[PDB]
């Protein structure tokens, strides 16, 4: 028996933990995954010296923990088996595939991460705020009051994540790109550093934030927090919440302990689901919310009819570029070079402080030192120069988020023939209109690896604005990228596999009124009709957004916690 | 100040820790890598529920922690850059490559793992003994005494690793393949389970062993061992040992703390190097053993002239097969099937104990239940059937090790189009003759990612016996595998990239006499001429071996610890 | 729909087709060898502006076909090589090999 | 395919691809020598590799 139970130990669950453990609630948290990031529980797996010296290997780590949500039955023809080998007569269900899935209306790139800390163990830590046009309303008919509320929440969320915009300010490549794009779009678009949930520890090491940053996930009471109460239970699959007869309250949480195999009911005053956009929905559907099975509008469900509808996923375009000769020569514009590299009298110099220098002294010193110490190397960029981290945020005249940067994803690893210092990644993210027909639903026959109802998508990018903007977004990427350099062969401009972006929203969406705003939770993230059930995550976000959603989801979870603290009393510490 | 300092926390360092910590020595261990599995320090990363339900994803984890030893300068022609992009005029040194490396005499697949627990955090746990023909001599001119010593050591090593041969006894696939091969080679070759360092926890869950199994790596004293003394220091690069003026003793170990950036000297009575076959050699050359730079036979090194010569790496052939129709039909040979799948008529039965059954009751029961529970599935093999784990060990008439199995490596993932239940992996491993001209050496100008001298290979598989056997081994895999099924398209029979097998030996090889046996350590693993310096690992093995070397290296380490215990004494527990 | 855009290249002395004095081709004739880069300046700037033009123009018709994304083709695959025995009025002043009658 | 079958490359540089998975019994090069009509005069980075 606990005051609060939280399902999931991702950054959103840890937001609820931080808020409620701190306020004196007896808290339990359950995760289906295990502790596997080091002694700092739920920390970023990239915060090892070895990964930061070998960042392209972290692509492999990510791939290793993204498990595909819905894989359609495979129809590739393998007709070169030996005549003796067992050969199929049909395209039957193999290897965890989902026969409910139409391969042409899927989010084939969608995937989940089952580890303590969730996806925050591997994420790229971009935490921008949404502008009004992307953002859900928290106050109606008062834009000033809605703005003040969002500013209060985002400020606190940025504090929990340790969001900053200064960690790359001494990068030559970052400044080279930023300054060039600022000049090219002067009077039209503003560029800045990507806001990043990160703290620089040295010139070569960044401590990337994660769930751990938000809440350290250590059991309490402990020496550091003698009056707090928290227990984390990894390797526990949360299967369903049990509704009372009245459908006014949750009476228990049904769990499966994966190590012992035992199933138990857990009681709490308050139940918080923060299992991700897909798995919150799965859990609720397994509990009798929404409708199980292939949707049937002829029999709409009794509870939360909008659950699993109006789902949104962003369009993503990607390419890489190879820096222009002009930009590379600009790096060493202030230098006077004498002699021939490798010879006695080879000399690279500049005049510190000269009013006719294009670059600050700190930049010129780093370039001079690289060029004098590494005379075998043809480029003026220092070897351990930090990555560029540039953005022009979403605006009405360019309604997509942009990142002009380098980081580790499940795709786009730098390959060896072109120097990594030349390579810049371009990721533009579109906003998707919420449409009723875009659905996540769950099979009533097929189950996943944890014997839970198999998720199935029925998704296409809506026609009209979403599609028009997606294609203009691609063109914008082609036009903007050319100011920096040409495309890298092998990473030409392309739309990425739908859902690979992992920015799914609207699966359990928020609004003021269940029927009028076609939604599942209110602005306190409380499930309509229920006193004591709350959802956290990108699943709550009901709008068309292009920017990265985690910071906004956290802000909503903070607001949710404000309601819980007002409406539930912590039990006595005994 | 310590009694013993160990460099490296892989399974071999952990052998020295288990032995010396357990005997009261004050031990410090340093690792360049970090604690990054879970709370069980240095434990196997595949021991999560999620990876045991999603084993093909563990391939990506392995890829993410194998950092290539020596990558030659890249010479791929990229001639489709935009004319505005910066374009190279030469094949200059990019992306950490090694300009010392001849690409045609490399072990391009050789890689290292820098994490606490080393490669034991990901390995596949096969731990066979070497027979006499593969094994170094520990007792000269007394084969019975030599056999008795090896039996004693291997038995203790098997207990440390928890090696067993029973964990896959109830697998249908294992027994299907084992039985067929046994019958096909009756009176010619014997087959058995691969000996595996692993403990079954449930019908679907195996606790794979690791460094953690050997020694839990917790700091001591602690509640469970109050009189023991042990400290593990992760993220510490050990750089060199300091020789005394007469080259009879080590005076200190120089380290680099990677977090603070500071360097320090650590003093011990005994110095143990267990950093792996490549990195032990690196550290020693950086300490003035052998010679830095490109080998020059005109100027032989003063100390340990055989260091880095006579290196061995195994030839590796690989394919996968798709089970024969005949073997699949035999799975259900004992079944009477009435009616049609999916109908209420459908019935699958067998007679328990019948003399005409080809298979035991346990097998028929699992097949029956699978066929009745999954009537849509066309195969008779149960879905959670454990993997096959079959071998016929190295013998004079087939001088290679064999594995006929399924497990996760950096290559060979099961894709989607063929059912995984049908697929068997074949890995045959050849023995390589030690030859002086096969070398691992270290650059005197190029450094690696940790500013240490860059490793460089000069390697070809020896003509003569090694090459003959390697091609005969390929043929043997083609002939044997055909008894089970034809090749799986996309995993056709091939030699793997040299060194991808990660069984490198002989870099700091053992023998009785430094000069006569061309070696670096004696049979106590003590460096010739030095009282207090010991090496552990596959680098000590001086013979041509085909079986997996780690159990043999562990056995050597145990023998080495016997010497240390006879010659050095713990300090007073303070 | 296929989109092929073709840029113009400034004639530069350093861009050459020459023949080996040792290596021969399949007909035992001196082996052709190129020493070629797209000239910096206008040629390169126009080539990148052309790429961008193709991206902008093509989008009016439809999105890229996966597997045929916008790219520069291998140099010379276009098979529009010129200037190897070039025409002008005056051998010396116009750096040329034939006159306007194509006479050497 | 008809086109491909009558476009003969003008100048192919000496190949430097690393083929390190030959059987140990197979004849294996020690250098990137002139093979299969390649042109050792040719700088691969200043070519018209598509010329035919
Ligand atoms: C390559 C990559 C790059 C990214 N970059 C960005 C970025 O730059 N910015 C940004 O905002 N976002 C980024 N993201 C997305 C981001 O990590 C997610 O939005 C975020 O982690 C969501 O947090 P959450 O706590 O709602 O869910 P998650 O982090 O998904 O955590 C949910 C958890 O609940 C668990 N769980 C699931 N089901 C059950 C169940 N039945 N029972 C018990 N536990 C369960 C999981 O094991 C998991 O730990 C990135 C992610 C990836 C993978
Ligand atoms: C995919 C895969 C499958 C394999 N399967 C098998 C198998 O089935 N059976 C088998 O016998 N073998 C297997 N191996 C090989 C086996 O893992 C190794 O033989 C064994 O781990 C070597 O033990 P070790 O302790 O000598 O070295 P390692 O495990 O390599 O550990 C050495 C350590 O020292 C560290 N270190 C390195 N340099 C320094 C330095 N300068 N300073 C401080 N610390 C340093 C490292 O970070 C590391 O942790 C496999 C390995 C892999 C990768």
């Amino acid at each position: 028996k606990y005051d609060v139970v939280i399902v999931g130990s991702g950054p959103i669950g840890c937001t609820y933990a931080r808020e409620l453990v701190g306020a004196g609630y007896k808290v339990a948290m359950f995760d289906i995954g295990e502790i596997d990031s080091g002694l700092k529980i739920g920390a970023h797996k990239k915060n090892t010296v070895e990964y930061q010296k070998n960042i392209d290997k972290f692509v492999n780590v990510i791939q290793g923990q993204l498990m595909s949500v819905s894989v359609p039955v495979n129809t590739l023809v393998v007709d070169t088996l030996s005549p003796t080998s067992w050969q199929a007569s049909t395209f039957f269900v193999r290897n965890g595939s989902n026969p409910e899935q139409d391969p042409l209306r899927n989010l084939s790139g969608q995937a989940v991460t089952r580890v303590v800390g969730g996806m925050s163990t591997h994420w790229t830590c971009a935490t921008p705020r949404f502008d009004r046009e992307q953002r859900p309303l928290l106050v109606k008919d008062d834009a000033d009051a809605d703005d003040a509320e969002w500013d209060r929440l985002y400020t606190k969320a940025e504090s929990y994540f340790q969001t900053g915009t200064d960690q790359f300010k001494e990068s030559i490549r970052h400044n080279l790109v930023l300054n060039k794009l600022t000049e090219e779009y002067k009077g039209q678009r503003d560029f800045q550093q990507i806001p990043l949930a990160a703290t620089r520890r040295s010139p070569t090491f960044v401590e990337w934030s994660s769930a751990n940053t938000v809440f350290d996930l250590q059991n309490r009471p402990n020496t550091d927090a003698p009056e707090e109460r928290f227990n984390l239970f990894p390797a526990v699959a949360c299967e369903r919440v049990v509704r009372n007869a009245l459908n006014s309250e949750i009476e228990s949480l049904h769990i499966h302990d994966l190590i012992s195999g035992d199933r138990f009911e857990i009681k709490a005053d308050v139940y918080v689901l923060t299992a991700g956009a897909v798995h919150n929905t799965q859990l609720l559907v397994n509990s009798g919310f929404g409708q199980l099975g292939r949707p049937n509008p002829a029999n709409p469900p009794e509870l939360l009819p909008s659950l699993g509808s109006y789902i949104t996923e962003q369009s993503l375009v990607f390419c890489q570029t190879v820096m222009s000769t002009e930009l590379i020569d600009s790096v060493k514009s202030d230098m006077t070079i004498r002699g021939t590299p490798g010879e006695l009298t080879y000399s690279v110099t500049y005049t510190p402080g000269a009013s006719t220098n294009k670059h600050p002294d700190w930049w010129n010193e780093k370039v001079k030192n690289h060029m004098m110490q590494h005379q075998e190397d043809p480029l003026p960029i220092p070897f351990e120069d930090p990555e560029p981290q540039v953005t022009t945020l979403f605006q009405p005249s360019h309604p997509w988020h942009t990142q002009i940067h380098r980081d580790a994803f499940s795709y786009g690893a730098v390959q060896q023939s072109i120097d990594s210092r030349l390579i810049v990644d371009w990721r533009f993210f579109g906003r998707t209109e919420p449409k009723e027909e875009n659905k996540l639903w769950f099979s009533d026959k097929i189950t996943d690896a944890y014997n839970m109802p198999q998720p199935t998508f029925d998704f296409r990018f809506p026609a009209g604005r979403t599609s028009k903007e997606a294609e203009d977004m691609m063109t914008d990427m082609c036009v903007m990228s050319a100011k920096i350099g040409g495309f890298l062969p092998g990473s030409l401009p392309q739309f990425m596999e739908p859902g690979l972006v992992l920015h799914l929203g609207g699966t359990h969406r928020m609004g003021f009124d269940e029927k009028e705003d076609n939604c599942c939770v209110n602005t306190d993230s409380r499930v309509f009709g229920f006193k004591n059930l709350f959802l956290g995550g990108c699943g709550n976000i009901p709008t068309a957004y292009g920017a990265n959603p985690t910071l906004t989801a956290m802000s909503l979870a903070i607001k949710s916690c404000e309601y819980i603290k007002q409406n539930f009393t912590p039990s006595p510490f005994t």
